[PDB]
């Protein structure tokens, strides 16, 4: 079989901003006057950018002879992912990971007249759980047809180098895809509205506020590690604590350069104006608003289940097949602190969290729910509660107390909604919880 | 006693600013072009937050 | 500034298919839509929007 | 004025704080910084901000 091409131009997919040969020819004392004395300028400009598809060229002196190629160079590259340090061990058996967290309780006023009748009363501890599963199962497939590949080389060294490059491409692809999956984790988390958003663009004073972003980042990092804890920085609304040595700040190259040229080059004793967490620089995020993300070491929940490679030879077709199987689980923990720095515009409310998300009540019982809205601004918004159970008799008050009718058997859905849009154009942010009924 | 739950969504209390899977699918020169070649991206996006 | 088609040289049979990707060098942050065409001049040959 | 209004207000606040701290610990004492208006003296090591 012969594969041949005809009528191929040197300027195949080139869009010209301007014609350099015409500019040189038509220059009159312009910046192109330096190239006027050059004699073989058109020939250099015609083929100086390289050729995509080559064709046989006859020799200049003798038209019968053809021109040969005198050099062959093989280009090699090796890639790694910089986020591999956030991975955990392996899971050889099982599929699901369970994570449990016990929160804090409230203080009760001291009383003896009341205590004399409720000694054996019980108070349910507050505890939440979430689950992680294996979700990545892929393989990389390539083929090597060495007998058909022999004709493209005249040197065994070049042939072997090309085969080795083909082999290395598989591992390069695996590393690149792993990095992209890890970045997709953060982008998905931001897209689902589970971060706490801090604006780093609006300043508090028009007096040369070129340090507003670094001041905000420093303050946020400082208040992330207050000893008494807080429940404003995690998507499960649990009072937790962070440590300074376990905080990782993933930022952008342009942000790093901006900080370095703006504050570090002009600050005396720059230790008072640097970042606080462990800094890792990447090539930006996918979402519009993200500029930097500050997370905890326990935020990542990435494990690898399988890594293997297997080959098979086709003797009728005279070739080799390589398969590289990778199985992994990629997830994040909602119990860990995570904040995202935004330099654009954001909605008034990002999410609403109902603290009891799973409940089981009897036909005459009651359940109390609490709601936490994540408002970017300082404006306070009210929640409204509803129940989509269906039976008549079950009702929820405005505070968040749900009572269940004595005759009812179906799964109840408790919703708390907040309105942030205008009239006739409503926009709603909803938190939800599920209630089962004991018989 | 036997407490069970039936027909529970995987997006119980989640309100999304934008659909990440739709953004990846309908991408032409955007910042998701690196996510386009990913094979099992839908499952990771679906169960990546717990 | 330019648009680069990742496979620039291809060889296919009369019943085969090929996949091409386009990379657009955009100076600004705006997003632009690519449109594909074939100038072979034969009926029955087609290219999709993807 | 305000610690965050501008860069001059912050340094003015620093000046006022330093002056107050200096005059709270004069050896002769002062009945100017307590609710009982009694003449008392503080120490720099015991001052907390």
């Amino acid at each position: 079989m012969r594969i041949t091409f005809n009528d191929v131009k040197t300027s195949l997919g080139i869009t010209e901003s301007y014609d350099i040969v015409n500019a040189i020819r038509n220059s009159q004392g312009d910046n192109f006057k330096s190239y006027v004395p050059l004699a073989t300028a058109n020939n250099v400009a015609e083929v100086g950018a390289g050729i995509l598809i080559n064709q046989t060229v006859q020799n200049d002196f003798i038209t019968s002879l053809v021109d040969r190629i005198g050099l062959v160079v093989i280009r090699q590259v090796s890639l790694n992912n910089p986020l591999k340090k956030f991975k955990k061990g392996q899971i050889p058996l099982g599929r699901t990971i369970e994570e449990i967290y016990t929160d804090i309780t409230k203080e009760k006023q001291y009383d003896a007249e009341e205590a004399e009748q409720k000694v054996f009363e019980r108070e349910m501890p507050n505890v939440k759980t979430l689950f992680h599963e294996r979700n990545r199962q892929g393989f990389y497939h390539q083929t090597i047809q060495d007998d058909s590949l022999k004709t493209a080389f005249v040197s065994w060294g070049n042939f072997e180098s090309f085969v080795s490059s083909i082999i290395n491409a598989i591992y390069n692809s695996a590393e690149v895809d792993e990095y992209e999956y890890m970045k997709l984790l953060v982008d998905n988390y931001y897209s689902k509205g589970l971060f706490t958003t801090v604006k780093i663009d609006e300043p508090t004073s028009s007096t040369g506020a070129l340090t507003e972003f670094v001041k905000k980042m420093r303050a946020t990092a400082r208040k992330l590690t207050l000893p008494q804890g807080s429940r404003d920085w995690n998507s499960m609304a649990v009072r937790t604590r962070s440590y300074m040595e376990d905080l990782h700040l993933i930022i952008d190259a342009d942000l790093e350069a901006e900080l370095d040229v703006d504050v570090l080059a002009k600050a005396f004793n720059m230790n008072r104006t640097d970042f606080l967490g462990n800094v890792t620089v990447i090539d930006g995020f996918a979402s519009t608003g993200l500029e930097a993300v500050l997370v905890d070491k326990d935020w990542f929940m990435v494990y690898d289940n399988l890594h293997k490679m297997e080959t098979v030879r086709n003797p009728r077709g005279l070739y080799w097949n390589y398969y590289y199987h990778v199985w992994q689980t990629l997830s994040v923990s909602r119990f860990a602190n995570a904040v995202a720095f935004v330099s654009g515009d954001v909605p008034a409310v990002t999410q609403v969290i109902v603290s009891p998300n799973i409940a089981a009540v009897k036909q005459g019982g009651q359940q109390q729910f609490t709601a936490y809205v994540r408002a970017t601004n300082a404006k306070d918004h009210k929640v409204v509660w509803s129940v989509e159970g269906g039976s008549t008799g079950t009702a929820i008050t405005g505070d968040g107390l749900l009572s269940v009718s004595g005759n009812e058997d179906n799964q109840l859905t408790v919703k708390a909604t907040v309105d942030i849009g205008t009239e006739d154009k409503p926009k709603l942010v909803v938190g939800e919880a599920v209630v089962s009924i004991r018989p």
